[PDB]
């Protein structure tokens, strides 16, 4: 039947798919076993290929999971007193990644675990039929679509250069047998999946093995020491995402400028500077200014500066809600000279912490049923999201971000927030 309880009909199973009625397993090679580094340029070529053969229906599904990811992102802010206390390193977040990580857990979940994970993703069910449940395959492929759509815009635009890499590291205990169809499912989300076996009895060394392995294979830094891992841990599900967006007609100024973290304190920071006609709007009631700088026609960097420095947290509350996507319309063109810090940010967080008030720890530790992932004993050490975020260089209103500000990168193709962030200090 047609769906009414939610407007997300394209992400659930259908009649043919549902009620279809002895699963190959394997031990991933040891982490030390030498692997080829990821060819990012070859990965970017794969993602454009995904996007360039998306039918109309597939395009709508991409926009749908974009919306769901966004909503979860806003839920995650609404449930935290100090959200950024959880995030190690730079204060950046990825709704798309977080949604993909939960969707990957759901992929290998059953019974009450699956129900609770589907609940957090934010798509309910009106009965315990098969057709009311989430189609992980459609969700995971749809998330690769929004990645594809973003990077394809970058190619089509002669000026712009967008780059988005997502790699998943599934690290298991020695002897833990992974199910083949689970790995087959992750491959829908991203082409770079790295299942490797790893001894967790020495967490101090295990962390170094991962950091070295991930740094060798990617070339990015992480520094995630499995802070909340135990000796009984037999699984670490880590998502590493890299973003690099070229700023149209911006130059890196040779001389630095002062960035005011406090009323009293400043810090010397390298700054980007650029002229152009950008979308701008002042909210006089709530007291903040939004400035949009396009990467492409449909993908942009939103820059929210509060009118007063003390209202940052207050204005952040107005940024991270459903309303924020309404004021995309209230923008209008302005000739602007923007000056903002060169952002080269690395941050990481555990979802277990992010979604503590949605009782994700309870789901992943009490009465766990991840039998679609593995029949062995699964005890989750960390569910990590590592983010590496770069902004590189190539009458009139002077916009200057020499004090704390919020940012987001948004793609209208799939109506998706790839990154929400906050810059209290542009270095560390």
């Amino acid at each position: 039947d047609r769906v009414y309880i939610h407007p997300f009909h394209l992400v659930i199973h259908n009649e043919s798919t549902c009620e279809q009625l002895k699963d190959p397993t394997f031990i991933p090679a040891p982490i030390q076993a030498k692997t080829s580094p990821v060819d990012e340029k070859a990965l970017q070529d794969q993602l454009v290929l995904v996007a360039a053969k998306l039918d109309t229906e597939d395009k709508l599904r991409a926009a749908m999971v974009g919306m769901l990811a966004n909503f979860l992102g806003f839920r995650i802010y609404g449930m935290h007193s100090e959200l950024w206390g959880v995030v190690h390193g730079a204060t950046v977040l990825s709704p798309t990644a977080v949604f993909g990580t939960l969707a990957s857990l759901y992929l290998g979940a059953l019974d009450h675990t699956a129900d609770r994970l589907q609940a957090i993703l934010g798509v309910p069910w009106k009965d315990k039929q098969c057709t009311s449940r989430l189609d992980a395959h459609k969700v995971l492929s749809a998330l690769q679509a929004v990645q594809g759509l973003l990077v394809a815009q970058g190619r089509a635009d002669s000026q712009a250069q967008l780059l988005l890499s997502t790699v998943v590291g599934v690290f298991t205990a020695p002897g833990l047998h992974l199910k083949q169809p689970f790995v087959q499912g992750l491959a829908l989300y991203t082409p770079v999946v790295l299942p490797r076996s790893l001894d967790f009895t020495e967490l101090d060394v295990a962390a170094e093995k991962i950091d070295r392995f991930m740094q060798a294979v990617t070339g990015w830094k992480t520094g995630s020491s499995l802070m909340g891992a135990s000796v009984d841990s037999t699984l670490a599900f880590n998502t590493y995402v890299h973003f690099q967006g070229k700023m149209k007609g911006f130059s890196l100024l040779a001389e630095p400028q002062e960035f005011w973290v406090d009323q009293s304190t400043s810090v010397s920071v390298p700054m980007l500077s650029g002229m152009g006609t950008f979308q701008h709007w002042s909210d006089i009631q709530d007291q903040f200014s939004v400035t949009q700088v396009p990467f492409t026609e449909s993908a942009s960097l939103l820059l929210i500066q509060p009118h007063y420095a003390s209202d940052l947290d207050k204005v952040e509350g107005l940024t991270f809600q459903q309303n924020s996507l309404n004021w995309m319309k209230k923008l209008s063109p302005r000739t602007i000279h923007l000056t903002m810090p060169q952002l080269v940010l690395q941050g990481s967080y555990d979802l277990q912490d992010l979604l503590a008030q949605a009782e994700l720890p309870a789901i992943l530790h009490t009465e766990l049923n991840l039998q679609k992932l593995s029949n062995d004993r699964i005890r989750v050490g960390e569910v990590l999201n590592s983010i590496f975020f770069e902004l590189e260089a190539d009458e009139v209103l002077e916009v200057t971000l020499n004090r704390p500000f919020l940012f987001a990168v948004y793609d209208q193709s799939a109506t998706a927030l790839h990154f929400l962030g906050r810059v209290a200090n542009p270095l560390s």
